[PDB]
């Protein structure tokens, strides 16, 4: 029983002698100098190299770093015998003084499945969600409130009940909007509950709030109760400017129940880089997805702040690969989406996904409402296979938001 | 009072656009289109941008990118009426939503001193630490415990007792080192204690104990007492894995109140990009002694995991500057450290330092004993005022040391 991790590593030096040293060091040190009677006591720690692909020497990478560093995949198994079963242990055990040794790239990590069932899982997944939100035929929309800091609860309502006029599934706070006097918390989820239940009572159709659930780590879960109690329909969380491990505790505790929604904020920092860190697939898509997050925000492959294709793609298949002991987590491609990228959207990551607009939401000529109107036309025209300018013809909602950004 | 950050741009784009639309799209959003009233209402939560320094373009970057990167460094104040006062809400404020925005690296951060008092800093500090284990002048010494994962609490203590006896100030757990039945973190600290205290009894001199403190996050605080209860002399915490919040929750606990050493285990998935993440000065050393670490352990700039001099020289900077309403704290350039490394920490670092002969000190021919002696000598020859191989010349454990690492020439 080991957690095997992948790594890509850049290095002048033998990469092989280096990953054996990493495998020994990084779990009972040293080894031919222990006594017969420790050697058997120590042997199920040992860590071992379980491969080496040689990628061979890149001129660009070469010559930005003006010597010739040779490149491969390693891949190092680490006896789970060797640290709690916790996150911080993980990633402490896989990238901890590692992270720190010259260019050594996290790619990903592979668990036994004995070890995997001591992690939770999203509480919902795409299924418990769509349960909550009533709609199963059609991807989701959501829509961001913009423009919310300084501003009060009459506008907060105000604002909340337009996007849920627009036909919207979701509303999410913006994740930099904190608690304040003028928006407290529990006064955000009770009157935008209101808001939303006399929508729902002119409509027949409730549009879910995804609250951002902010302030001190240890004060998370009280207010996560609260919000459970208050009726919250969905948590919003910023994981990665506290840690993985408090995202699996808001998930296990069993007062809270109210399903998860993760930001990509700050990911950034970790994700990017050629040489360091952690690949995007691991950090937000199959961590997450173990830890608890319900849904997972990460950025398109479409807007001016991205992900390559294949990078966003790799998130939204470790959300939803069935073959995991957990629930599927929803992929939540973000950033400048507006309705001309719908077809696109659908197209790369199929229903099972969510359509999320902030701009594209509030920018609409007629407003939220409007903005609305045209991203729900726009999904029914790729579900039947018309073209949003034919569809347009019978929607004016579409007709502007096509006239304002376009179609791809 | 807003919070100003400094950020390294790269980008093919006009900077100051881009610079201008971080200023609003992450503060109040829209401002042009507000009517008077909202304005002055909302006056308050506009960030703005503060300098724009243009640096020159690098052939360099633009080869490896294969584009044309213009290059600046540029400073953005977020009003504090923007965000609550903790670490987590700075942090998506100054670098959220904006360290997915392509080439950004956040460079600092600089606090108005209304809100840096909102925290708490180190508890005890460099002089703190220092009476606690008492002494005083030169600088401190430390080892790490070799091969410990698999062992049981007599080869804990046996292995405790060895460094001790070599004349270390403080002996720490591996990082790596998690509770196990073998080793219950309540049992390495009292089973510990007991083998620390007897060697003060037969040589005199006073070593202490940093235990790993691991485990789920809402378990730490109880178990962290629970060491308080039983005498821990230092908590030893992976914080990057777990979030600079819960090192500031630790900190603030009254019921804890033992002394914090901070590793960099996984900061290097945010610090060494030229082109994004964190700086280290910031994330390993500003940010660490806000938040209340005693100790700070960061990559020396001498062995082969290093970081580069004015990097390292910048966080030991940053957790020591009198300049800050919090209390110094212990800079500890660690990994490759041998005693012929004595001489250029103390000068690169000066005597409030901590020499961290890591789990090197084993590696010394005559064992832990040998290796920590060999420290304390090199340490007294610098403080004498004598080269190391004078000093060698009387010490058997130091020309062992430099017969086998050497010694890393100073002279300018
Ligand atoms: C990748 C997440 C982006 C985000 O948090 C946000 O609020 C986007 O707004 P729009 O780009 O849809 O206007
Ligand atoms: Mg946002
Ligand atoms: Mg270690």
């Amino acid at each position: 029983s080991a957690v095997m991790a992948t790594y890509l590593l850049h290095d002048e030096t033998d990469i092989r002698k280096k990953a054996e040293g990493i495998a020994l060091g990084l779990t009972i040190g040293t080894w031919t100098d222990l006594p017969a009677l420790e050697q058997e006591q120590l042997r199920k720690h040992k860590g071992e190299v379980v491969a080496i692909e040689e990628l061979g020497e890149s001129e660009r990478v070469n010559a930005y770093f003006g010597k010739r560093l040779k490149r491969a995949i390693v891949k190092i198994a680490y006896p789970t015998v060797n640290f709690s079963a916790d996150l911080p242990a993980l990633l402490v055990t896989t990238f901890g003084k590692l992270s720190l040794d010259g260019e050594v790239r996290l790619l990903d990590l592979e668990f036994p499945d004995e070890w995997k069932r001591q992690f939770p899982g999203p509480r919902f997944g795409i299924d418990g969600i769509r349960d909550r939100v009533g709609v199963h035929n059609r991807p989701l929309l959501m829509s961001i409130f913009k423009g919310m800091i300084g501003r009060d609860l009459a506008y907060l309502t105000s604002e909340l009940k337009k996007q849920a006029l627009g036909g919207v599934d979701l509303v999410k706070d913006d994740e930099i909007l904190f608690d304040s006097e003028l928006l407290p918390f529990e006064k955000r989820i009770t009157e935008g509950k209101a808001a939303l239940q006399e929508v729902y009572e002119q409509t027949g159709k409730r549009t879910l709030y995804a609250v951002n659930l902010t302030g001190k780590t240890f004060a998370l879960k009280d207010k996560a109760k609260r919000a459970a109690e208050l009726g919250a329909d969905v948590l919003l969380f910023n994981v990665f400017a506290y840690g993985l491990d408090v995202l699996q505790a808001l998930r296990e505790d069993e007062e809270i129940a109210v399903p998860i929604m993760a930001h990509p904020a700050f990911s950034g920092a970790v994700t990017p880089s050629e040489f360091y860190g952690v690949a995007p697939s691991l950090w937000l898509g199959k961590l997450l997805r173990l830890a608890g997050a319900d849904f997972v925000l990460f950025p398109s492959p479409y807007g001016s702040v991205a992900l390559e294709r294949e990078q966003a793609l790799g998130i939204a298949r470790a959300l939803t690969d069935d073959q995991e002991p957990f629930a599927r987590a929803f992929p939540v491609p973000s950033a400048g989406i507006h309705p001309g990228l719908v077809p696109l959207i659908i197209r790369d990551f199929g229903l099972d996904t969510i359509v999320n607009a902030g701009g594209g939401i509030h920018g609409h000529p007629d407003g939220a409402i409007g903005g609305g109107r045209a991203f729900r036309a726009a999904i029914d025209a790729v579900l039947a296979g018309r073209p949003l300018r034919a569809a347009a013809a019978e929607n004016e909602a579409l007709q502007k938001a096509i006239d304002r950004w376009g179609v791809v």
